Order: structure tokens, then sequence, then C-alpha cells
């Protein structure tokens, strides 16, 4: 696998041991033949857990997630995809590394996806290693693969409104559901309909992971909303995942608007990790995946993968060339390789609206390739009143950092900024000039 030249997909089914008895021997063959190593972690959580599978080894742990004392010996690396993608982008240098290890490699957010694209132009150019390690790599059909124990599988009627009959199955449960549901709005309805029937409820989502994550270990729950994010690795100690089989889908409009498309159909490899959260214990079998819906190539046109092409277009990798996406993902998108590279400010524009400007990559790319500067906030306010955002059915209000309340209307309007209350609120700061 450490060769030079060679790309490897780990694709052992869930749960069969990738993380927890592989990846240790991995990094020890790798300590033994002096290979520079990078080990891509897709969250904090998942960082602080392969901390525990690899304590003893000398890992160079490049988060606050995890609180080390470093020996200054290490050639192994550990950070998170998004962290990696970030330090390519910055006037840092990121070293050469011999052997590059993505866990969680379905990851579908735009850095994720940089990062495989940048990884696998450095192989294909004969310059490094790397393991890509995932049940469900890019383009599986299989929603249902292997488990450590075996799977009740039920397509049912699933819920995505509240409810007050028809849907008995849901609350007569006596254990632990995880409920994938397609976004935060729509798992606010269903937790406070499962909350007003006595069920203890946790909600996780990109924004509140971390924290609320912890609570699923601290405290008793009967149900645990999530979005999406928990196909990364997040592990329960549950019975049942209810699935609505149902996800949003960002999508570029002329060019000039960003939509939240759907709720749609999921792809293979996202109900294939959503249902992989339990079968996991091969002393308790019959766990229950209920399913609300088919699957379809959801991934083909959305947002994520032009934007991974934005980011990998303003990565330096030799003199103009540029990294390629990752071959089986690289049709989701119609782009050419070079058609968003910036100059040397407004790149540098970018990078400071994403890295602190908290802007999705679409939205960052429209200010800075139209020469506006980091803190020069007048396009929040000078859009069409189509773009107008809305507040409790009611056009947004803030005051602007002259001190003049003006209406919310961005000259590029992305539904992601206003997407829930959080993203709203932190949009809002963002216009009056808060950070
Ligand atoms: C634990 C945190 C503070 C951290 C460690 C580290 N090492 C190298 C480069 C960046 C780094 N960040």
């Amino acid at each position: 696998m450490l060769k030079k030249k060679q790309l490897t997909v780990l694709d052992l089914h869930p749960g069969a041991g990738k993380t927890r008895r592989v990846l240790p021997e991995i990094v020890r063959e790798a300590i033994k033949k002096r290979l520079r190593t990078v080990i891509l972690a897709p969250t904090r959580v998942v960082a602080a857990e392969m901390e525990e599978a690899l304590r003893g080894l000398p890992v160079r742990y490049m988060t606050t997630a995890v609180n080390v004392t470093h020996s200054g010996t290490e050639i192994v690396d550990l950070m998170c995809h998004a962290t990696f993608t970030s330090r390519l982008l910055q006037p840092i240098r990121v070293p050469n590394y011999n052997l590059n290890i993505m866990d969680e490699a379905h990851f579908t957010d735009p850095s994720s996806i940089a990062a495989r694209g940048y990884i696998s132009t450095r192989v294909e150019m004969g310059e490094a290693a790397a393991i890509f390690m995932t049940a469900t790599p890019p383009g599986t059909r299989d929603a249902f693969p292997d488990s450590n124990s075996p799977i009740m599988d039920t397509e049912v009627e699933v819920p995505e409104r509240a409810w007050s009959s028809g849907f008995d199955w849901v609350t007569d449960h006596s254990g632990k559901t995880v409920w994938f549901v397609p976004s935060v709005r729509n798992g606010n309805e269903i937790a406070a309909c499962l909350t007003k029937a006595g069920k203890r409820v946790i909600q996780l989502s990109r924004k509140t992971f971390e924290t609320e994550f912890q609570k699923t270990k601290n405290q008793e729950w009967d149900f645990v909303i999530t979005t999406d994010i928990s196909e990364m690795g997040a592990n329960f100690k549950a019975d049942r995942v209810i699935d609505s089989r149902r996800c949003l889908k960002p999508v570029i409009l002329d060019g000039e608007r960003v939509i939240l498309a759907g709720p749609m159909p999921v792809t293979h490899a996202s109900a294939a990790q959503r249902r992989g959260r339990i079968g996991r214990n091969p002393n308790k079998p019959g766990d229950e995946y209920m399913y609300g819906g088919g699957c379809a190539e959801t991934d083909e046109g959305h947002a994520h993968w032009l934007e991974a092409r934005m980011l990998l277009d303003n990565i330096y990798l030799q003199d103009g060339l540029i990294a390629s996406l990752y071959r089986p993902e690289a049709d989701k998108v119609a782009a050419i390789e070079g058609e968003f590279k910036l100059r040397t400010e407004q790149r540098k524009t970018f990078v400071e609206l994403m890295k602190r400007g908290d802007l999705p990559v679409w939205l960052a790319y429209q200010v800075a390739s139209a020469g506006i500067t980091y803190t020069d906030r007048r396009w929040c306010f000078d859009g069409t009143t189509n773009n107008t955002i809305m507040e409790d059915s009611v056009p947004a209000e803030v005051w602007t950092k002259y001190g003049e309340k003006r209406v919310l209307k961005p000259r590029w309007m992305d539904a992601r900024v206003c997407s829930d209350h959080a993203a709203l609120k932190s949009f809002k700061e963002f216009a009056a000039g808060k950070r």
C-alpha cells in the first residue's frame, strides 16, 4: 500500500475495524519506513477517537480537539480534512507527505473533495502514496453492505412533519434510535413532536456537532435527530436507524444564485452510511433500519463539486499546473481546470471570506472575483428586492458598520447563508461588519 504512485481504497464494510485495527498497523509500518505521513479526520470528534486508537504512537495532533504534549519527534501528522485544504490555500508551507491517509473518505463537503483531488493528483504524478478509507467509495451502487451483525431492513413511510396518528411504530419502540432528517429545520419539527410525546431528544448538525455529540455519551436519550453529518464516522449505542432517505442539494442557477433544492433522495453511499450506524455489534443481531424512500445519484450537478474546483484552482501544485478532481468523482461537475484561478490579492480575499467570514465557497468566490475587499460589506445591501432575505416572514434588517438600519439584500444570493436561524444570525453579523 505504502509504495509511491499507489492509491489504495480500503473498502472494508462499516464497522470492520478500518480505524481501530487497520489504521494503527498502517501507521507503525509508515514510521518503520520513515514515510512523512498525514492522517485526515473528517471531524474533531473522529480526531479524538483516532487519538484513542493510536495512543502510544508518535503522532502530532494538529487540532485542539486533543490535549497532548508533543515530543517533536513525530513524522506522522493528524489534522481535519478542512484544516489540510485550508493550510494548502494559505501562504503556509505544507510538507509534501510521502503517505496520505484519509479516514471517512466518502465525505462530500467541498474541502474534503478538494483534498482527495490534490492527493490523487500527487499520486498520479508519481510523487506520493495514498490510502482512502471508506466502505462507500464514489459511485457505489450498494445501499445495503455487509455488517457485523444481521440488520432488519424495512421500507416504510417515515414522517417528515409532526404527526398525531399513523406512525405508532416510531414511538412504541423502547430502544435508542438515530433518525436522519434532510435539514435542521425539519429535525426541529420532528424533535418538538417527539419531545411533546415524552421522548428525550438530542439534535445534531454541522455547527453544533462537537458539543451536542458529547450529550449522547453524558446523558440518557431516546432519539438522536441528525442531518447527514452523522454519516462521517459518528458512532452511537443504538438499536434502530430511521432514515428519511432525503437530503438538500445546493444548486447554482444561471451561475448567479445558489438555492437549496429538494428535499430529494440521498445517494447509495449516504444511505449505506446512515444504515451503517447500526448492526455494528456482533453480539446484538436484529438492529432495525427503517427507510422512507429510494436512492438516486443526486451528487451530479451538486454545487459542492463546483466549489471543490474553485478551491483546487487556487492551490499551488507546480508552476501553472492545477490538481484535478479524484477520477471516480470528476464527472459530477462540468468545469474546466483553471477557470476559477484568481490573482494574488483576489485569492487572499477569497481565502479570508471563507476562513474568517465563514461564507460558503461559491459566495466567497463571487465577492473576491468582483474585486471587493474583505471588509467592504456594501454588497450585502445593494441586490435586487428578489434577493431580500426574510426573517419570521418580514425582511431581515441589520445596523451597518456606518450605524444605518438597512434591509439585508445581498448582491449574490446563496440560500446557505439563511438555511436556519443560526446561519442567518451569523450572516447578519457579517453584514454588520462584526467579523
Ligand atoms: C494543537 C494545535 C495548537 C496545533 C499543533 C500544531 N502543530 C503544527 C502546526 C499547527 C498546529 N496546531
